[PDB]
């Protein structure tokens, strides 16, 4: 699935047609023609496969804490089959195996994943003074934390893997966004260097593959707080091996309106210039300027960003889950990559419920690959 | 009990000693002295045991969430024991009668008590779709719903009352006081012909028998939700047989500040005096001169309010819950009651963590004589 297949395979096959006297059309433009091989080559990324693959070289330890929920045991069995992590399922023992035999799946308990079961744990004690120190000063009593535990599965899978016992988790699938990022914020902290997440939400348009941040981490991102964003979804593209093309979005086409809104922008744009000069980005602009270049072009050719956009910076959470929803109904492509977590120093990420399985298996995969790397 | 037996037997002794000339000191003015004793009952009133014999004649159903706190254990005891209410525990069954035998309390399940079970009852599918269809567009999900009647023991007790299959509800001893709280109001309602809701408390002090609004529900109280609280206490009071002498305290004294927490109690003075005349009240003043009657008589003399106040209204939560806890261990007495609900629908109140079993036992009480009526 190399890329450049098309970029050297059609050029030479053109060429010894002209020449072996073949062809109705040559192509004068024959530079040209290399041109458009690779904007079929922009677009098309395969990110995925590569990424499943140095999974399988390092399976990790993964806490689910949704496990009674049937998409993460259609995933749990996918992910056992795939051979891309060890899957520690949190909830009644018994509703889970219940529920496997119901769903006809072949997995079972104590081999191919571990249940911990919220009623009865060992380290009850051990989790709950864990959770009390942390939360002691935040308005959590200690008889608060132990009906935590047994409460909140994503309280429980946030204790394991700040002690080492589990390498990464995802969660999310049950429950609205704010209430499991809260407990990851408290337990986990913030990156060493960062103090500001975000959240990155990945779709496959006719551009390309392309990503929007923040989807549901802040309502009306800072200045500041939208430079360390787009910074870590540079970051982030670069290592799924896409080229980092940004695009500061907003109402205002290049300084047409002076709100605070779009002002915003364009103090960010040049805090991220000082902070990263290597990367490409331009703001703020229309849309349709981020995603047609011949729209860029018109409006201001001097621009650096070059082409279609991969990475969008939306100016509050607002504008991106419209835009983001909207959007996922109107190019109609398989899920890649859902809702991205960024800033948190372990390895997490947090979903939707209106997430596919493919969707948990993917994002579980990107864990236990982060996982990898310390 | 009677409060007035020292009222006319202390005279009338006194008037015939004189006549019969044993007596050294002649209290010649009688109708001071009558104002003297008058004073001492209306200071200490009991208010509790007429209470505790209206429910004694009238035992309602009262539905305990967290029934396996095992200081609501020990109120079950002398609520049965009593014979003041029918108790319905939540919890689960097993650690409920495994704390009782501990205890040792004599109480027995499904006979002198009922126990509906959190984590299995047959009343399940009905009860996450009565609460969903009061929360589908407050941001309760479907399946959030189910998992909340499962864990959240307030929330059951709650679908009982208003369903009628239980009278009354005492909760909050476990948890911040408005995760109750907004259970409660999503649920039951505001009460018709009021707009807000108000929470106090009773302290028997030196000066008598004192209650203090708004403790927890209102952080900062606007004109209008002032006056609301002031006259459902006024009512409440009544009730209780205290006549209400309403103070609106605040750091102005009758007008040496014109700050807008000032100004905000002067405009409920007169909103309450029109919706109400008969109501005595004065506002406003500095705390001492609502309790020392020497010291409101020479900043005002014709001040309606006569001796010391008992109902003392604040400008803002945190002087209210500061006021309180500071009084509660500065007076060291019996517990009277605690924070008592005001302005919901259905008879219901919510305690706090640090709340006694006495606290409990009365506050229990309370409610069922709040069900006798409709």
């Amino acid at each position: 699935f190399d890329p450049r297949l098309i970029v050297k395979i059609a050029p030479a096959v053109a060429k010894a047609a002209m020449e072996s006297g073949v062809a109705t059309r040559p192509i004068a433009d024959f530079d040209v023609y290399i041109d458009k091989l690779t904007e079929f080559v922009y677009k098309t990324n395969l990110f995925m496969k590569p990424i499943f693959s140095q999974a399988r070289k390092a399976p990790k330890r993964v806490v689910l804490p949704e496990g009674e929920e049937a998409r993460v045991l259609h995933a749990t069995q996918e992910l056992v089959t795939l051979g891309l992590a060890k899957p520690i399922l949190i909830g009644r023992p018994n509703v889970i195996e219940m529920r496997i035999q119901k769903l006809g799946l072949q997995i079972k308990a104590g081999v191919d994943f571990e249940i911990v079961n919220n009623e009865s744990d060992p380290r009850f004690k051990e989790y709950w003074t864990e959770y009390f120190q942390i939360m002691k000063r935040r308005g959590v009593t200690q008889e608060q934390a132990q009906r935590a535990l047994i409460s909140n599965p994503t309280v429980i899978g946030a204790i394991m893997v700040q002690r080492g016992e589990a390498d990464a988790m995802i969660c999310g699938t049950v429950g609205d966004y704010h209430e499991h990022f809260s407990v990851v914020k408290n337990v986990f902290g913030y990156r060493d260097g960062v103090h500001t997440a975000g959240a990155m939400n990945a779709l496959l348009l006719p551009s390309g593959n392309t990503f929007i941040a923040d989807t549901y981490v802040n309502d009306e991102p800072d200045a500041e707080e939208l430079a360390e964003i787009t910074l870590m979804a540079a970051e982030t593209v670069r290592r799924f091996g896409i080229e980092p093309r940004v695009a500061l979005l907003s109402h205002s086409n290049f300084g047409s309106s002076d709100c605070p809104s779009s002002s915003k922008m364009r103090q960010a744009l040049e805090l991220v210039r000082e902070r990263a000069p290597e990367l490409m980005i331009d703001g703020e602009m229309h849309g349709d300027a981020a995603l047609v270049e011949a729209i860029r072009n018109d409006r201001m050719p001097d621009s650096s960003l070059k082409g279609s956009a991969n990475i969008l910076v939306m100016p509050n959470m607002e504008a991106a889950r419209i835009s983001y929803n909207l959007l996922r109904v109107s190019s109609s492509e398989g899920v890649t990559v859902g809702p991205v977590l960024m800033g948190v120093a372990k390895p997490v990420h947090v979903l939707t419920p209106i997430a596919s399985v493919r969707r948990i298996v993917n994002m579980v995969a990107l864990a236990v690959v982060e996982a990898q790397t310390q």
